[PDB]
DNA sequence: AAAGATATCTT
DNA sequence: AAAGATATCTT
């Protein structure tokens, strides 16, 4: 499928100029982030063309998602895919902000949240750890990683109970290893209560304690009757 | 001076020089999106070198952060004066056509401005200047992978890069850059008035009391000053 | 944890 | 404009 093939089909060392002088690259994650995204966009063309889809990336700067995938053909059948990065020296991601598309429709986002039928994560997982080069010097240049993991997965089974930010309102992911975010070991039940908690879940703690905080308290709420 | 030195050097640097892509030690080359997280990230990668090289011919030793958020993107300074650091943040933003109007987001008012520790390498009172490298670049295959023998074929997504380094307080406004992320927004301007330093605070100890001072929404900015004008005014009236 | 800091963009 | 969106991080 579209799905396993991108899965199967996922070392950066530096940026280089017209005239072949390479610039290194930077420890931090605004850094690698970057990296990671331009890394991925020939791969997900590459097999979105294989399989009949269109790849459309945002013209508006702070829209979701980084790649929506389509076939002309079917346009309530778009696939959305986000790709986010973390390091380690358990990591936890930050997946887009709670009070946007979800609980409007067309809010920051390429086309109408109710034409998308899938939306994945590609995230990113990387290690850490003056001068330009040639290109002669490719094998001496120090990357600023140890090592990088990378995964595909629903966005809605990794997603968390917790923000992932405050001021900027953004759903945390589970925080957990690797694998589970591989093997998708999520909170959530389905994507609709995934869905149904962040479109209710309030922005400060003080709003939040007469709700709920987590996943436990959403459920005795729900019971409650949503009151 | 380290100043004219480090102009010239960027200047020069961007005139002849063109980033088209992102490499792999293995001789692979990724082309580069044209969305201003990107470029961004991209100009400050190009620009370390620069500042190195310059600081190193001046005696001054480069500090980059240990930490993601914290203030400047590089310390420079001397080992035999300590206390008169140098601040540089590098500042990127794109234009649909040369000419026109720019501004920039200038990083908080409420973190080491008004607490002199937080957030910033070094306490805010041991440096005694902040500069801004700006870099302006006009927005414009690029999905396929190259190899060495194809880089002027990479083609690139930005028409016309321009660099200027000045004075925060220089080029600061009075409007806020950014509403949730408290930022200080710089003047409003074309790319000239950066260069030269038409900006609107007299001095940089107006600067720093109209943002130490300064509210963070506009129901609390009725009260107090919304602009330059407002903030003399509450200045001559004895901040009442 | 929760909250707010490093980062630009719309509209 | 102002306010709040796309970015991850730190405490």
């Amino acid at each position: 499928s579209l799905r396993s093939d991108l899965i199967n089909a996922l070392d950066v060392c530096g940026i280089i100029s017209a005239e072949g002088k390479i610039y290194p690259l930077g420890s931090d994650t605004k850094v690698l982030s970057t990296i990671f995204e331009l890394f991925s966009r020939p791969i997900i063309n590459k097999i979105a063309e294989k399989h009949g889809y269109i790849v459309e990336e945002p013209k508006q700067q702070n829209h979701y998602p980084d790649f929506t995938l389509y076939k002309p053909s079917e346009p309530n059948k778009k696939i959305a895919i986000d790709i986010k990065t973390t390091y380690t020296n358990k990591i936890k991601f930050t997946l887009g902000g709670y009070t946007s598309f979800i609980r409007n429709n067309t809010k920051n986002i390429v086309y109408p949240f109710d034409q998308y039928i899938a939306h994945w994560i590609i995230g990113y997982v990387y290690t850490r750890v003056l001068k330009t080069y040639n290109i002669n010097e490719l094998n001496e240049i120090p990357k600023p990683y140890k090592g990088v993991k990378v995964f595909l997965q629903d966005k809605w089974v990794i997603a968390g109970d917790l923000a992932g930010s405050g001021n900027t309102t953004n759903i945390g992911s589970i925080h957990a290893h690797y694998k589970d975010f591989v093997e998708g070991k999520g909170i959530f039940d389905s994507e609709d209560e995934f869905l149904d908690y962040w479109r209710n879940y309030e922005r400060t703690s003080q709003l939040r304690n007469d709700k709920y905080n987590n996943i436990s308290e959403y459920r005795n709420w729900i019971y409650r009757g949503r009151k």
